[PDB]
This record gives structure tokens, C-alpha cells and sequence, in this order.
């Protein structure tokens, strides 16, 4: 639209522009351009590598009369690149603050596509950029297809022992009327587990059931059907969806208690948005029925652990990346805040970076597999050795491990390591072992701790 153009055209420099309205990352640059002129430089940037190039593979073949670039890979040493570049978030991490301001300042204008999907590259980028926003024109855009009506309903809870009629029958946990297996069934569960564990005790009842993807095509090849999947992006001929309202997902436990940081999957409900896409899977090509438990979605995206893994990408500059989201939170407002849990993260944050990382942890973090490589950075300020804790399964403890390349790690044994950071499994093990963890052994943990302490108090 020409009026939004005209607004963002107008910008000066370190103004800032929230917009909503849904051509977004193809056509609002591209007016953008047209309108600024085409040899002036605009970047959008954009979470996903892959998405970012299917961008750019679409709008050169689109547009021939405008310029663009692809900034995915590794660093173009001097780009002075002309038209749209289409760029993903961690292009920019792998810079220095100096060096990303000087490439930054280089653009006229800077898009910032799906801020709503929080992922640490992006938090990182959103905080370090807006460390010299003075100095650039940042917009950041969202967009937060029904043809037929849907019917909503409640589907109950079925209680342990439960004797439904020859009317009804469980559904992931959900009292469904038997009537509904006479369509084409999506059930959303929360966990890979539930979904296995539905999908075989409803071809046990004799319904042409299967789970979640060329195996699936041999269930929905035939009507009915019923397909039980955790959140997912074929489908033909879809009737009814069936809600559990779930999702599993990383979340932070903070405390002064030492592992002041403790990670970990939590079953927790979906957001308004998840809903929203889940129930907009029927009504597209015929009407549906979409059946939700009592479960109430949340309103966003719980950013905190993403928040955590942003930190990373400070280390080497000596930034803080949760003091630098909330100033940017502060003047962009793009996100909800809880107060007490960005305080915490900022005091750890501090501890962090309060002294150089030792090469020998620096060296691992870049060559491992291990899923969080900042425990590594956190845990140097207690311990250099990392530990291999017993797997959990079911509720009790393993004679399994898991082998993570480049640690030189030790199983746990009796002896319990002083973590600061610590994952929920590694904690059970702790308890179920009747182990305790140390206590903050020097000043730095000690009074990182006393301020978090301090923290909880005035909560």
C-alpha cells in the first residue's frame, strides 16, 4: 500500500516503524526501492536460511528491472551490493559489533521479517542492532483462509477408569463422539510418544489410523482416516480436528539456588496463533469441525530459553544480549516482558561475560554437538570438566549416556560437579541419586547468586 510507503520513505534516521499489513517481505521492500530509488541498498532479513533464498530465487525471476542478494553463507568482504538483499539473521552473528555496525549502516533501510518467531540469532541481532539504532531506519513486519464454516466444539477430559457408551471414545486424552471416525481426522498431540501410542490404539479399535511422510500416504490414500501429529506445516479431503491444545517445548527454571540456570521440554499450551493455525487446517475445500480441549492457549511465544542461547552471540564482544533486548524492547515494544525473569537472565548475563572464556572451552563449543554449547561457557566459571550424567527413562535413572562430540567428559559417578547451569534430566539424576549439587564455590558465583536472591525477595 502507497500510504505505508510514503510513511517508511519518509523515515529519518533513527526512527523506528512497526507494521502488520499482510505483498510484506516480497512487495513492501520492492515499493520500497522502486519509490527510494533502485541502486540504493535495502536489506530484510529473515529467520530461516532456506526461506531466505526461496525469496530470492522468486523475486529475481519476478523482477528483472530491480537488483537483489543473497547473504546466507559466509561473509562478502566489503558488499556494497545494490538492489534487495535478502539476508538470514546468523549471516550477521558471524561479525563483530564494529564490523556488523559498518555493514549495517550501509543500507538505507532494514526489514525485519517474523519477529514473532524469537530465535536466538534474531533476539541476538535485534539487541546488538539496536545498540546504534540512532544510525539506521529499522521496520519490523508480521502478519499475526477459511472459505467454509467450522464448527467449534469442547471435547471433555476422560477420566482414569472412564466407561464411555458405544457413543464416544478417547481421543489423545479427549471424550470424542464415535460418529466423527466416519471422517477425515488430524489429531494434534504434544508429544512424538502420544502420537505413536494413538495412532496404535486406534488401529487396534480397526480405524485406518497412522502418525507424524511417504508412510502416511498409504493412510490417507484411503477415507476415513485418521492421522495423529505433533505441530507440523498433504492432507486430502480433511473433516475434523481434534485439539489437545499441547505442545512440548524448551523452557528456563531460575534460581539462586545453585544450578542457577536449569533447562529442559515442558508440556505447556499452545499460543492463540498455534490455535489459530491448528483449527485452520478444516474449512478450506469443505466445511469442518474442530474439537479443542479445556486447555486455554497463551497469548505469545515464551522467548526466554531462545533468550538464553542468544547470550552466545555476546561473548566474544563482551555484550550483554539480554541488557541489550531489553533496551530494544524497551523503545521497539515487540514483545511481552516479565520483569523478575529478565532481571535474573541480565545478573547471569553479567557472570557471563565477567571474564575472558579459556580457549580450551572456547575450542570445544565451536566443534561439539552438544544441544546448548553455553552450558559449556557457564559451567567454566565453577568447572573446565564436562560431565556425563545418567539418561532418565520413564522416571529412573540409566546405565545410558549421551556421547556428545570434542568433551573429554567424565560420567558422574558420586560426584556431583559444580554446575551453574544445568539441564532438568541432569537435575533428576541429582535427586533420584540422593546427590546434591555444590554450592557456589568463589565471588563470582557467590554474589551472582546473593543478586538473585535479592531479585526473588522483592518479587
Amino acid at each position: 500500500l502507497t500510504e505505508m510507503v510514503k510513511k517508511i520513505t519518509t523515515m529519518n534516521r533513527g526512527e523506528f516503524r512497526q507494521i502488520t499489513l499482510a505483498g510484506k517481505t516480497t512487495e513492501l521492500p520492492r515499493s520500497v526501492i522502486e519509490e527510494i530509488g533502485r541502486h540504493k541498498r535495502v536489506l530484510v532479513l529473515i529467520p530461516l536460511r532456506a526461506a531466505a533464498e526461496s525469496v530470492y530465487q522468486y523475486m529475481r525471476q519476478k523482477h528483472p528491472s530491480i537488483a537483489f542478494n543473497l547473504r546466507i553463507g559466509e561473509m562478502k568482504e566489503g558488499d556494497m551490493a545494490t538492489g534487495i538483499t535478502y539476508a538470514s539473521y546468523g549471516y550477521f552473528c558471524q561479525m563483530s559489533q564494529p564490523k556488523l555496525r559498518a555493514a549495517m549502516v550501509e543500507y538505507s533501510f532494514i526489514f525485519l521479517d517474523e519477529y514473532h518467531c524469537a530465535t536466538p540469532e534474531q533476539l541476538a541481532i535485534m539487541g546488538k542492532i539496536h545498540r546504534f539504532s540512532e544510525n539506521l531506519r529499522v521496520v519490523a513486519m508480521t502478519a499475526t483462509g477459511q472459505k467454509h464454516p467450522i464448527e467449534e466444539f469442547i471435547a471433555p477430559e476422560v477420566m482414569k477408569g472412564e466407561d464411555l457408551g458405544s457413543e464416544y471414545l478417547d481421543i489423545a486424552g479427549l471424550k470424542i463422539p464415535v460418529e466423527e471416525m466416519k471422517n477425515n481426522m488430524l489429531v494434534f498431540v504434544p508429544t512424538r510418544n502420544m502420537a505413536v501410542e494413538a495412532a496404535k490404539k486406534l488401529k487396534a479399535k480397526g480405524y485406518n489410523s497412522g502418525y507424524y511422510p511417504s508412510n502416511l500416504r498409504v493412510v490417507t490414500s484411503q477415507s476415513p482416516y485418521v492421522v495423529v501429529a505433533t505441530n507440523a506445516i498433504t492432507l486430502p479431503d480433511l473433516d475434523v480436528v481434534v485439539d489437545t491444545g499441547l505442545k512440548c517445548e524448551k523452557r528456563i527454571r531460575l534460581s539462586p539456588k545453585m544450578p542457577f540456570i536449569v533447562t529442559g521440554l515442558k508440556r505447556m499450551a499452545v499460543t492463540i496463533g498455534e490455535q489459530a493455525q491448528r483449527r485452520g487446517r478444516v474449512g478450506r475445500v469443505k466445511p469442518g469441525r474442530y474439537y479443542r480441549s479445556q486447555e486455554t492457549p497463551v497469548g505469545s511465544k515464551d522467548y526466554h530459553y531462545d533468550l538464553l542461547q542468544a547470550q552466545r552471540y555476546g561473548i566474544e564482544d563482551g555484550i550483554n544480549i539480554t541488557k541489550s533486548f531489553r533496551e530494544m524492547n524497551y523503545d521497539w515494544s515487540l514483545y511481552e516482558e516479565d520483569s523478575l525473569m529478565i532481571t535474573q537472565l541480565e545478573i547471569l548475563n553479567n557472570l557471563l561475560i565477567s571474564e575472558e572464556l579459556p580457549m580450551a572451552v572456547k575450542n570445544i563449543m565451536a566443534r561439539t554437538d552438544h544441544p546448548e554449547p553455553i552450558q559449556l561457557a557457564y559451567n567454566s566459571y565453577e568447572t573446565q570438566v564436562p560431565v556425563l550424567f545418567p539418561k532418565i527413562r520413564n522416571g529412573e535413572v540409566t546405565d545410558t549416556y549421551d556421547n556428545y562430540t570434542f568433551l573429554n567428559a567424565r560420567k558422574l559417578g558420586d560426584d556431583v560437579p559444580p554446575y551453574v547451569y544445568a539441564t532438568e534430566d541432569e537435575d533428576l539424576a541429582v535427586e533420584l541419586l540422593g546427590l546434591d549439587w555444590p554450592d557456589p564455590g568463589n565471588q563470582g558465583t557467590v554474589e551472582a547468586g546473593r543478586a538473585l536472591k535479592q531479585v526473588v525477595g522483592l518479587s
